[PDB]
């Protein structure tokens, strides 16, 4: 069937694994050894249709490898965590590795911000909103914790590649 190839990104502690284990298996995971991180598989329905998500969760930080993700990768979420301003300011980084290595601005993307069920929030929704416009992109809040808004992010990630 359609497989789609997605590839979580961002720095370090914002929830890529936690995200994409909610994903994939339903539930939260408090903590993993990077015994890898790696690869996912999933048949899921969206929009009627069944297909295939090809989902890496990356490390924070070989660069072959890096690049090497980047190029077979057909979309990408960038996470950061609503509570780490650092996480946030990160974000321009990614992006920007990424539309160099696939050589497009236009790389179908979604901007992440987990941890929304937090109460220390120290990155509001209109700066995370501002910057994804800025980069013509949706903006989802996700809580891997309470599962809110991750098939949503999931999802809209799909739709993003079908409408590129
Ligand atoms: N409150 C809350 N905690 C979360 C949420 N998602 C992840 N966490 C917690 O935040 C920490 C980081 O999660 P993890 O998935 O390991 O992050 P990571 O981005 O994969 N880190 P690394 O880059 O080092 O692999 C863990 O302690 C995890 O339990 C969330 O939505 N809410
Ligand atoms: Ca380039
Ligand atoms: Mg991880």
């Amino acid at each position: 069937m359609t497989e789609y190839k997605l590839v979580v990104v961002g720095a370090g502690g914002v929830g890529k694994s936690a995200l994409t284990i909610q994903l994939i298996q339903n539930h939260f995971v408090d903590e993993f050894d990077p015994t890898i991180e790696d690869s996912y598989r999933k048949q899921v329905v969206i929009d009627g249709e069944t297909c295939l998500l090809d989902i890496l969760d990356t490390a924070g930080q070989y660069s072959a490898m890096r690049d090497q993700y980047m190029r077979t990768g057909e979309g990408f979420l960038c996470v950061f965590a609503i509570n780490n301003t650092k996480s946030f300011e990160d974000i321009h980084q990614y992006r920007e590795q990424i539309k160099r290595v696939k050589d497009s601005d236009d790389v179908p993307m979604v901007l992440v911000g987990n941890k929304c069920d937090l109460a220390a929030r120290t990155v509001e929704s209109r700066q995370a909103q501002d910057l994804a416009r800025s980069y013509g992109i949706p903006y989802i809040e996700t809580s891997a914790k309470t599962r809110q808004g991750v098939e949503d992010a999931f999802y809209t990630l799909v739709r993003e590649i079908r409408q590129h």
